[PDB]
């Protein structure tokens, strides 16, 4: 695997088996090791953005890190060699769906947060208003 | 693309470029085309069921149906050749995330539905009790002004 990460050249870029082996090899990595190794592949070329993304995707990233990753992955779609596009697309679909799932979960937290607090606020009012009604009914009886 | 689905044998089942091209050819199909082709690969072998999952995954199917497809090929997943395995785990996790997203959208609909209805009953109770309190409060004050002046 050590050599798979090092390989460069038109022969390997355009070969879907090279990229499949890289994705296979990233899986064998402890997530801290994946994150650390991704840091090397930052020359901004499309070959290196794809390697870095492949490594970062096993690295246990925050939703915000994935948002940026999927943005970078999509950016370079016009440079993906034709014969590599199916593999790239399936791997990218995987990152986008994991990104949608973090988003839906965030949507579900905002609903639960806001609806539960407006619920609790209503019950606060249902007690304050209730007490006021009774007190008022009391002053009406103790009218002279 | 039309020939690609017919192929069989060890030289192609162990072949990740074969299955990549098949994943690409599936995209070119419309759902009716997609379901018609899947019907032709039903025997239950892992090749045929991996073929059916690939064709139907994007054929406008239901989550229950998607779950059924994935379980059929998952039950046979120990058989997938070494060279195809990382391609399979890629394709299964895609299907698996789709299943999670449908579960999460249902869970969300539920909470929206249930909190909404609980939010409407309590908001109505709040308005009604407000009007009760306004009426009793103006009555108290009307009677207080009278006694005060008397």
């Amino acid at each position: 695997c050590s050599d798979i990460w090092a390989l460069q050249g038109k022969s390997t870029e355009t070969n879907p088996l090279y990229w499949l082996r890289a994705m296979d090899c990233a899986d064998r990595l402890m997530p801290a090791q994946s994150r650390q190794q991704a840091r090397q592949y930052d020359d901004g070329s499309w070959q290196n953005t794809f390697k870095q993304g492949i490594l970062l995707a096993d690295a246990k990233i925050t939703p915000y890190e994935r948002r940026q990753l999927v943005a970078r992955i999509e950016a370079l779609s016009t440079e993906i060699p034709a014969q590599v596009r199916p593999l790239y697309q399936l791997w990218r679909d995987g990152q986008a769906l994991q990104l949608q799932l973090a988003e839906e979960r965030q949507r579900y937290s905002k609903l639960q947060q806001s609806s539960d607090s407006e619920l609790d606020t209503l019950r606060q009012q249902h007690h304050v208003l209730q007490q006021q009604l009774e007190l008022t009914t009391r002053k009406l009886e103790n009218l002279t």
